[PDB]
């Protein structure tokens, strides 16, 4: 019975000590509330918290990348990763008690910004969000739906790598796994994707490439008016997005190795981190 959930001591949370509040976002991806957790995490206080749970009309498939995205954050802590805190798993609905990013996603916070934002900025934001990437791919974490909608910014201006529901181990740990087929946006998926159902580290990389793009025209929409049959046809004859502009030479040579036809001809994360922080430090 896939509706049943076990219960994890180590992260349930009482139901009587969280207040729900005002909903920060609700659509296909569930319900997401601004909280007030009483003694969370041994802490004396209270914390400002999200909490996360289903719709009224949640299915089956909506439980499960729930519960999916709560066991993939059991996992990671990083200061780029938004930080789950706690569940309320028994007697009543699913609630995932979670690091609160004031922002909400970085598409938003860029398309706001058309607020002052400079270059610098930009490559601050890419940068942290690389330093996530690179840290949940040595913990064998496969993202496959990186994307600024899936980004959030919280306090400070500090990017968090959000939405865990659709990722994957690098390895297959489970002797039988039902795929839930075609859920990846087909503008932010790399072309092994598109073609053979490829995900790996190195697609997380051409991901990247697409929120690169999407930093540097602040929220901007990749490739408008292309439908899936011929981007995938563009993609395979080698055509790539145009340089933008309010984008440095550099930054677009980034993108365009972010999308090399061949995965191991990209570059990993740590090459990523270290060429974002020379462009950072260059100013
Ligand atoms: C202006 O609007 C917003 C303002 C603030 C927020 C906000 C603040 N914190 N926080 C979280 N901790 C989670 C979250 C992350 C992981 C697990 C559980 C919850 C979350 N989840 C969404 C991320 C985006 N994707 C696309 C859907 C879920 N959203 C927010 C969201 C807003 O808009 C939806
Ligand atoms: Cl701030
Ligand atoms: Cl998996």
């Amino acid at each position: 019975d896939a509706f049943k959930i076990l219960e994890d001591p180590k992260w349930e949370f009482p139901r009587k000590n969280l207040v729900l509040g005002k909903t920060l976002g609700e659509g296909e991806f569930g319900k997401v509330v601004k909280a007030t957790a009483f003694h969370l995490k041994g802490r004396a206080g209270y914390t400002t918290v999200a909490v996360k749970m289903l719709k009224e009309n949640a299915s089956p498939s909506e439980l499960r990348d729930l519960l999916s995205e709560f066991n993939v954050l059991k996992q990671v802590n990083h200061p780029h990763v938004i930080k789950l805190y706690g569940a309320c798993s028994q007697d009543g609905p699913l609630l995932l008690i979670v690091e609160y990013a004031k922002y909400g996603s970085l598409r938003g916070f860029l398309r706001e910004s058309r607020r002052a934002l400079t270059m610098g900025d930009l490559i601050s934001f890419a940068w942290q969000i690389s330093q996530g990437m690179q840290y949940l791919a040595e913990m064998k974490l496969v993202h496959r739906d990186l994307a600024a909608r899936n980004i959030l910014v919280a306090e400070g201006r500090k990017m968090k790598i959000s939405d865990f529901g659709l990722s994957r181990d690098v390895y297959e740990e489970d002797s039988y796994v039902k795929r839930s087929q075609g859920r990846i946006p087909v503008k932010w998926m790399a072309i092994e994707s598109l073609f053979d159902h490829i995900y790996t580290t190195q697609s997380d990389v051409w991901s990247f490439g697409v929120l690169l793009w999407e930093i540097v025209t602040l929220g901007g929409n990749p490739y408008p008016g292309i439908p899936p049959e011929r981007l995938f046809n563009l993609l395979k004859t080698g055509h790539r997005m145009e340089r933008p502009d309010n984008c440095s030479e550099e930054m677009y040579r980034l993108m365009l190795q972010c999308w090399k036809q061949e995965p191991d001809k990209r570059p990993v994360f740590a090459d990523i981190s270290k060429d974002l922080e020379k462009m950072m430090v260059k100013r």
